[PDB]
């Protein structure tokens, strides 16, 4: 059935249904993947930027987009994984984050997912830490294909 597979190179290329970013609730994806994010889709953002704007991207709610592309990924889901982006990522807001991950995989039936390593380096995480819990997560969605990317 569904593989959670180590994926390597850049997420954004990942032949997957669905790619998971990182951000903060504040609107801005200056820097690291949602950088990466914000150029690819800048339809995508600009949503996401209004969002922001009006409170209602925050911890423990993903912020789904459809990217209308015939070809590759049909959702970025915005995972996030601080509130300000001045302060640092938290397991808890993983946690939670997590839990609405698995809930919109389900409500969209997506087959597949790319997974950033959520929280680490520019958040602060430990790697294994958020590892054991993205691969907790994945296998309650035993029908889903996750390839997640270690730190690079
Ligand atoms: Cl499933």
């Amino acid at each position: 059935g569904g593989m959670i597979t180590y994926g390597s190179g850049d997420l954004l290329r990942a032949d997957t249904e669905a790619l998971v970013n990182t951000v903060n609730c504040v609107g801005v994806m200056g820097k690291g993947i949602a950088l990466q994010f914000k150029r690819r889709y800048p339809e995508m953002f600009t949503a996401y930027e209004k969002a922001c704007k009006r409170g209602e991207v925050t911890i423990g709610k993903m912020f789904v987009v459809d990217t209308g592309q015939l070809d590759g990924p049909k959702h970025i889901i915005n995972f996030p994984t601080k509130k300000h982006w001045r302060a640092p990522s938290k397991l808890a807001y993983i946690d939670a984050g997590l839990i609405d991950l698995i809930r919109v995989i389900r409500e969209l039936n997506i087959a597949s997912v790319a997974v950033p390593p959520l929280g680490v380096g520019n958040g602060g995480l430990d790697w294994e830490d958020v590892e054991q819990r993205l691969v907790s997560a994945f296998q309650q969605l035993p029908d889903v294909d996750a390839v997640i990317y270690p730190p690079s």
